[PDB]
């Protein structure tokens, strides 16, 4: 997953 990530967080989290 990428909701770890800062920004794809809130794009595909």
């Amino acid at each position: 997953g990428c909701c770890a990530n800062p920004v794809c967080n809130g794009k595909h989290c």
